């Protein structure tokens, strides 16, 4: 058995466009995230870093989903609680290291985000709630995943 450390994944979802923010130092679009730190909750840690990483800030998200990353020659996994919210207060702000863009949801750029984003996304839009498991080699194979519907995250 494997130990892992808790991340967060933040995803603002208008009716019809999605944010995303660039790796800029790379090359791929995601939510906004990172580690959570010792003391905060998993919401908290979400939205301290959607306002670290993008300016945003948010009084609330709502949770949608848990999907843990298992990479080959890493033995940590990575267990990322995915969240999501519609309202939203200032403008982004792109930094050194990323760069906000609105993508409407016809134009969703999955050729440039994770590949795992392909399978989850979608239940995301549909008001799905999820639970998953992605096996990855490097950046871009999936070797193993499981994906469930589930009504409590
Ligand atoms: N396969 C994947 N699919 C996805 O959609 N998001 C993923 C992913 N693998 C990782 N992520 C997200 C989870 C989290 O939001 C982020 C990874 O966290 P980071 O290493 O960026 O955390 P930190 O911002 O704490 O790190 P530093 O900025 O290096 O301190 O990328
Ligand atoms: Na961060
Ligand atoms: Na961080
Ligand atoms: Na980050």
């Amino acid at each position: 058995m494997k130990a892992s450390r808790l991340y967060t994944l933040v995803l603002v979802l208008q009716p019809q466009r999605v944010l995303l923010g660039m790796k800029k130092r790379a090359g791929r679009w995601n939510g906004f995230g990172g580690k959570v730190q010792e003391g905060e909750t998993i919401e908290d840690g979400a939205r301290r870093e959607l306002q670290e990483e993008s300016g945003l800030t948010v009084d609330a998200l709502h949770k949608v989903g848990q999907i843990v990353f298992e990479f080959v020659g890493e033995p940590e996994l990575m267990d990322v609680h995915v969240f999501c919210t519609d309202s939203i207060q200032g403008t982004p702000v792109e930094s050194d290291e990323m760069r906000p863009c609105w993508f409407q949801l016809d134009q969703i750029p999955f050729k440039d985000m994770w590949p795992d984003d392909s399978y989850w996304f979608p239940l995301l839009l549909q008001k799905k709630k999820f639970h998953g498991y992605f096996k990855f080699q490097g950046q871009d194979t999936i070797l193993d995943y499981t994906l469930r519907e589930v009504d409590t995250v």
